[PDB]
């Protein structure tokens, strides 16, 4: 049911995505073990992920969430990574890609840094790195990020140090760093229905100068 249309580097729609991209990118406290050392990505490709019924299944979760609080449903535009986009934007968001053992419990995990979701492309903290040449910091392999519509509701604040339910009354969890004062927020989802993955974006991290 999905297809991908790839949007021009002259539409201004790629370009608002690769802004957020690029503009989003933090130093990370593991000096890059994680994600790779990188300053600003090189973007490859932008795609419109486009499945009607993924769609609608994500618009119904939203207008029952809206009416839960006071009329908002809190939607945001967020970065997913995971070894599993492909899986994603064919079938939806589920329990398969919640992130079992995080710190605010076991749900689907957005952020606010494309360079946090980075740290997760190639698995939970970067895994082994590229299929290729097994380097978590590899300039040459492409990476996918998802750049997702995001239904938070009424958002647990969760204050941290750096498939379960919501806590009652609530509809997502925000993982608001507290030390780092650079660090920009995670959201956490526990009804895959709760997100749409609307943009799939081909990258390679760049080695700095
Ligand atoms: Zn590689």
């Amino acid at each position: 049911g999905t297809i991908l249309i790839d949007l021009s580097p002259d539409d201004k729609e790629f370009q608002s995505v690769e802004e957020e991209m690029q503009s989003t990118v933090r130093e990370h406290r593991d000096g890059g073990h994680a994600g790779g050392i990188f300053n600003r990505y090189n973007i490859l490709k932008i795609q419109k992920v486009c499945n009607k019924k993924l769609w609608e299944r994500y618009t119904h979760r939203r207008k029952e969430v809206s009416e839960e609080n006071h009329n908002h449903a809190n939607e945001r535009m967020l970065f997913h990574g995971s070894p599993f986009v492909n899986a994603i934007i064919h079938k939806g968001f589920d329990e398969r890609h919640a992130y079992i053992g995080g710190m605010f419990g076991a749900g689907i995990y957005f952020a606010e840094n494309s360079s946090k979701s980075n740290q997760y492309v190639y698995g939970i903290g970067g895994g082994t790195g590229c299929p290729v040449h097994k380097d978590r910091s590899c300039y040459i392999c492409h990476r996918q990020l998802l750049f997702c519509r995001v239904t938070l509701g009424k958002s647990f604040l969760q204050f941290s140090a750096m498939m379960a339910h919501s806590p009652p009354g609530h509809h997502s969890v925000t993982g608001r760093p507290s030390v780092n004062g650079l660090a920009l927020a995670e959201y956490v989802i526990y009804r895959g229905e709760q997100a749409y993955p609307e943009y799939l974006i081909t990258y390679q991290i760049m080695r700095p100068e």
